[PDB]
């Protein structure tokens, strides 16, 4: 029956968002740390606040607050169970973040209001590790009695818009200011004796990256270049990027269009530099990568498609939102959003993996609008050089064991 | 497995929107009622129908058929069950409705067009009390022989761009048009029968409202201020914002800005009128609040939080779509959104609860751009003074129980 | 409990995409055809490539891959279980495709970043009969050994912008590509052998489709006219659009506002062609049917409600995304969307079914900003005479039944 529905009753419990100590020194490019105090039964979200001011103008910054974060490590007992990076975060936004979900995520991240130099917000960097993303994971503090639950973050030392101008430094920049916050679930006797007696078992994702640098050619184009994916475990799906180094979320090239460089359309247009307030495009032809495939153990996984397959089908046909040109997915799940496993491949038993790529022939003029807006589906702008970095990720399957006071992951990989 | 579903076979039925009589005279100011013809077995969504006119040109109206529907109680037997007003459903759609849906919801309610003078368009209200959000709860008149439903709406005397404009009345203003229809759901004998002569009982949720006044200052700002929350029952979460009454949503300071004031940025830029069309914004520097904290006897729910805190990431925590600054929550609920129970705080349980305040120092001068646009994050438009109304609502869970002809809720409360 | 979630472990499993071999020759106005090849287990997804080539500039395409797809039949074992079309899928996309979603479709079916003449781009159009709609469906080769699956294609002659610009042939213009990708799912030996021994039954959705003239007056209008709807089976829901043949998916007349015509606002705007990347619009003003209802063996199934309601509330109260004007929607269903049956209507049991129209009076002045912007819920533009295309979709379940290596369809309608 539609017409009567039959709620089910649940665990009394509370939450309550609380306030961590944070180890080391705050600033640009300083390694600071915090060890999660033991205050409530569970954990799950965590947020890092960052305070910052603009040290440009309307369009000078590009997700200030997260690129500040670059690395986040969890460790429990001393031992690392897993660690993100600015460009995952940038990448997992692509992907599956979306509408206006996505949209407050950049309000949280960075000016979206055309504000000015000198103006001062709140930024909020939302964590996404296992027990961040379901109430379902929370991590159980009451049960790892022995084990000390730390994160270790790696502040950025130059951030476009904060700190720096391109590569000249900013006379005044302020240095950043940092909080931690972490919400804590409070159980009720029954369910929190439950969790500090019984062993548990906690099916978990983990990231795993590689970075590798890209090759380049034009003319006779159409480079070529194989990549050894060294990856274990049951992966969800494998995301992969290439971006300029210089300019953090820049995965497509730089161009003389609306929104793909400085001053486009204009007189101060360059090539050189991006119109950083919208380093990110949806347009096919600014993207490298011609056409794609992955091989298992010397074999094809599957017949070779068109980067623009992996940017817009694979997205389509699972996680239906829309990905920025130059971010590619390849699933082996059907929902890889989903938390949830439905469909793995287990790489800790593929002695091979490759990933085979066929670039793009760059010979577009990347200062003529008519040379960008009106081309070839195997070509892009000559700017393509620039995307020197190729990173891929993996999204994998674990399983965390706690007992005793304990816990540790299942498989060392 | 995911390859094979076994679809559910469920109770035959069938839907039919029917006409209601609507008691009274309808009319600006005027309060009108309806008592829910016995058509159907259950009933499940309402909708009211408005036909109005436009006054003014692009930009001058915001929400009219919303803000017409000044209160909706909802009556059950003589007894309210519950009773929303014309700035819930403002706060309800800049919190729960999101992307596409929401844009549909304003073509519902305004003129989203460019539409000009003498424009008349058909406007639909949607009502939101429990059994109008869900199938699930749909309320069973034939279980209510002896208790009449009745509906008791009043509308606005004064609506911008329709009515009025500012405080000057609008001549040849038309009179608005009103129609209430309702969805009725005829079931089959089997279910019929055992929907009339079983007793029920519905998990279903309230309401709860108080309007107070803010505080001001600026200089030596950092004004502060207490209001006693007298709420009852488990709650799901609180809701409240700030607004100048003379303006319908105005959740935020008015500026010098685009789309913040009456011709923003050009020589007829004002200051004391709002950009009507676009009385929303998501720039946080325009909303007065720069902390909170709950308090329950005596003691912090949790601790202080700066206003961006409660209207981004609450909502992003859960509810995750986007709301507009102004409006603020604090769930108690893992998914305040969802019907089924997921959290909640028993405020009938709570001798003393509160919200402590602490407001931004105004002290920007709103007319100029470079000063909104380029400042502090304690700091707000002078603008800031007038909103001077605080709404705070809760929304709470209660049981109806209905048998032998006639339902009440177990708690009085 | 919220906080100990129990994944499920599922049947293992592989996908991969496919491609097919086309049979007849690939060009406009073309009829070709695939048979399924055998390679996997169960096939799900199926995307058609399409490569085309502008012909024009900035907003002289619109969803050019999807009408250059005309129509598509699956058959198995000789037998025609479903045929879609063209206009189905533009009807579709409006109805219940939403958001990013919805824009990364547009993305796959044309040219969404200004593109220029000669821009040559990837196309996508992924099918959406009912296997290619959830893997809970997935078609069983392995279990319809002596049944052919095929897919009948037809190949628009004339497309807007890559053939053709209004009635004039495009010299030069590229003939197009295609190419045909199935995504299969390879099962383990457990299911396998499972899938090809057991008796199978499916509860798929089909689609219905009737091509109707339309009515037209001015002045006295308040044209009238009823349609007899032959349809068959428990059906989900109605779609219904008028359209000019003309122009792809003009749904509503075209008119001398922004976005509405050839240069609208304009020295150069007309009122006899319109702005094709935006054939579609919100506004309401444009659309003609001012009423309407259907009936049941002569009798009202329920009262007439404006067009206004079908388009925006039908589906704001199921699917909540937002429709274009000129779609209107009736369900019979709570969940339309959804694959699980929640409500259908036995049109097989149905003796005489009727669609009652009531035409607006057109008589509006389409070359008039301030005639169109500003005018009366029943009257359109003068243009409306245009939108001669009735088209009626109705949506129903049937079952589909595998045995003994062959597949059929329980009920022949």
């Amino acid at each position: 029956t539609f017409f009567k529905t039959v709620y089910r009753r649940y665990t009394n419990f509370a939450i309550e968002s609380i306030q961590q100590t944070i180890n080391g020194s705050v600033g640009f490019g300083n390694k600071v740390s915090t060890q999660i105090s033991r205050n409530g039964d569970l954990i799950t979200d965590i947020v890092v606040e960052f305070v910052l001011t603009k040290g440009g103008n309307g369009g000078t910054t590009y997700y200030p607050a997260e690129e500040l974060l670059q690395d986040v490590e969890l460790e429990i007992g001393g031992q690392r169970i897993d660690k993100h990076y600015n460009d995952w975060f940038r990448t997992y936004d692509a992907l599956f973040r979306m509408n206006d979900d996505r949209y407050n995520y950049r309000r949280m991240t960075d000016w979206v209001n055309n504000e000015l130099v000198g103006a001062q917000k709140r930024f909020y960097v939302p964590l996404i590790f296992f027990f961040n993303q379901t109430p379902g994971l929370a991590l159980p503090l009451i049960a790892l009695q022995y084990h000390e639950v730390k994160l270790y973050f790696t502040l950025a030392s130059q951030v476009q818009g904060v700190n720096y101008n391109g590569s000249s430094a900013i006379a005044g920049a302020a240095q950043p200011t940092m909080s931690v916050w972490v919400d804590y679930i409070f159980l009720d006797t029954q369910e929190r004796t439950r969790f500090a007696q019984l062993p548990h078992e906690y099916l978990i994702e983990q990231l795993q990256f590689t970075g590798s640098e890209t090759a380049t050619p034009s003319a006779t184009t159409q480079a070529a270049q194989n990549i050894r994916l060294n990856f274990n475990h049951p992966t969800k799906y494998l995301a992969w990027n290439f971006n300029n180094p210089t300019n953090y979320g820049q995965y497509t090239a730089l161009a003389n269009i609306p929104g793909a460089c400085s001053g486009a359309g204009t007189a101060a247009a360059t090539v050189t530099t991006p119109d950083y307030g919208n380093t990110g495009t949806y347009n096919e032809q600014l993207a490298v990568l011609d056409s794609a495939k992955i091989q298992l153990n010397g074999q094809d996984r599957f017949a070779t498609r068109k980067g623009s397959y992996f940017n817009k089908v694979q997205p389509y046909q699972s996680i239906g939102g829309v990905t920025p040109a130059g971010v590619y997915l390849y699933s082996f799940a059907l929902k890889p959003a989903g938390r949830q496993p439905s469909g793995t491949c287990n790489f800790s038993r593929i002695d091979n993996a490759t990933l085979s790529l066929t670039y793009k022939t760059c010979s577009i003029d990347a200062t003529s609008p008519a040379a960008v807006l009106g081309n070839t589906e195997t070509v892009t702008a000559n700017t393509a050089t620039l995307l020197t970095a190729l990173n891929i990720y993996a999204k994998n399957y674990n399983v965390l064991r706690i007992m005793s006071g304990m816990g540790g992951l299942a498989y060392a990989n």
